[PDB]
């Protein structure tokens, strides 16, 4: 519906912090001042970072709202957004949302920040086909399949989540910045089909082979340190020979920097001469590698579990 | 012209490092092996970072070349590129180019890295209307006027140059990433017209007023520490009253953190009670400021020269 007659700001917006934000946005001097629907239709952005907002009740009257920035509040219910149709930027970082089902029909959205919103499922984003910038950092998200159809995506941040499978990114051809530090990524093969990638952050994952990025011609920033690789188990025995899964941009194996248990290397295999059973063996690597444009450090630890 | 008959790679490419790069790109086993024009027309990328290339003679036969990546070489002459028409990515970082007049007609180029190329003038880029990604870091460039017509620009890096005037960026509406640390930027007013800016790096400039970024709704990363501000001179006298030029995102003055010479502050003015002539007075500031989406540190030093 609409605001029929002039009504006090803080009657339409029950949240006292939000009401003061509306008061300022409307150019009024007191939250008790009346506003009309005209007034409300003149509000295109509403911002209230760190102001203790608990409810967005009222925002359903901001027909012309383009940007809503409510970072680090206590918002739990996004129903008031359901019928908004001009919103292109939505910043809800640091709110205890738990789910974002309510934003599924908001197709106008181009930029969306859901960092630290206690969400696990991004199914509701599958239909946000106009998305260009997306933050999902600091959420226990394990599956990004619903992003696969986001073909306008240009900037994707998913740091500090639980992502492994990057196959959903394969057709996101406009991607230029991918931030995915501290996840569970082991295979980056899907990145090969992203020819515009400029910046890729993959520190602290489980990546052994960086050759999928060797042909990315727009690639200028790439972080690859501190990978933690765990191999599938092999049998313990005296003459232990294990292929080295760590590959550089050319696809050739990377020589280990250190090897546990007095082991040796002869590309492509590590060899250990063991006489007693141990849970595992391991090695480290740290080498400058060279991609299409530049060179950076690639490092990590490989653990090889052993079976008796 | 064209290669008429099969000719040895290292007869077409006199540079021995480049010849070996062509040998690999062509799938041959020796730089003396012949190639045909067909062979050459099948080469779409050529890369030779850190290989001591001194000449790109021969590349004029790579009609279908899309990407040329020659970072950290000793190349001085870019004439061989003049008639290439499919090149979209050109990486010439760390070559003693001195000028880039030769690339002016290369309108196909979308991504160009000229970091550390000893250049001073970017007039030759004015016609590269398809440019989306540009690096000019680590060049004594003082004027970026020739960039003004680069309306497809999305990613601009100009760190460690001598840039002051950002007016040329005003109409670059597609800009999303601007990297401009360590320049001579004092006024960032032109940034107000860039509504898509996501990342802006402005550490170590001379910026006093950050209010031009207050309405940038897509802005998520902004660096603003260590500004070095020098005011225009004022007269020395006993009762010295000086308006505070340092403004936060709202446009209101930022209270100083420290003030020289036992001075005091009453917004908007610093006051010093001096009895002897000194070259100048100064103050520091360091405050968390809040933009549309997030909050970051804004800090620096202001020096006020005094006249007798």
């Amino acid at each position: 519906g609409s605001i029929t007659q002039p009504t006090a700001i803080n009657v339409i917006f029950p949240d006292p912090a939000l009401a003061n934000a509306i008061k300022i946005a409307a150019g009024k001097s007191n939250v008790t001042d009346t506003v009309t629907q005209a007034d409300l239709d003149g509000i295109t952005t509403l911002s209230a970072f760190g102001t203790g907002v608990t409810t967005i009740e009222g925002v359903q009257y901001l027909n012309n709202l383009i940007g809503l920035e409510l970072k680090d509040n206590q918002i739990t219910d996004l129903a008031p957004l359901k019928n908004l149709t001009k919103i292109t930027e939505l910043e809800l970082s640091g709110n205890p949302l738990k789910n974002v089902s309510a934003i599924a029909g908001l197709q106008s959205i181009k930029t969306l920040d859901l960092t630290s919103t206690q969400i696990t499922d991004v199914t509701p984003l599958a239909g946000l086909s106009n998305l260009q910038v997306l933050y999902l950092d600091l959420n226990q998200i394990t599956n990004i399949s619903p992003l696969a159809g986001l073909t306008n995506l240009q900037y994707l941040s998913i740091g500090n989540a639980q992502v492994s499978d990057l196959t959903p990114l394969a057709n996101l051809s406009k991607l230029t910045t991918l931030k995915a530090d501290d996840n569970k990524i082991s295979d980056i093969s899907p990145l090969a089909s992203l020819p515009n990638l400029i910046e890729v952050h993959l520190k602290n994952n489980q990546i052994s082979d960086v050759s999928p990025l060797a042909n990315t011609s727009n690639l200028f920033i790439v972080t690859l340190t501190n990978q933690t690789i765990t191999n599938q188990p092999v049998f313990y025995n005296n003459n232990l020979v294990v292929p080295n899964v760590v590959k550089g941009p050319s696809g050739a194996p990377i020589a280990p920097a250190t090897i546990s248990d007095n082991g040796t290397y002869a590309s492509p295999n590590l060899t250990w001469n063991l006489t007693s059973f141990i849970n595992n063996v391991s090695y480290t690597f740290n080498q400058s590698v060279t991609f299409k444009n530049t060179t950076v450090p690639f490092s990590g630890t490989v653990t090889q579990p052993l079976t008796e």
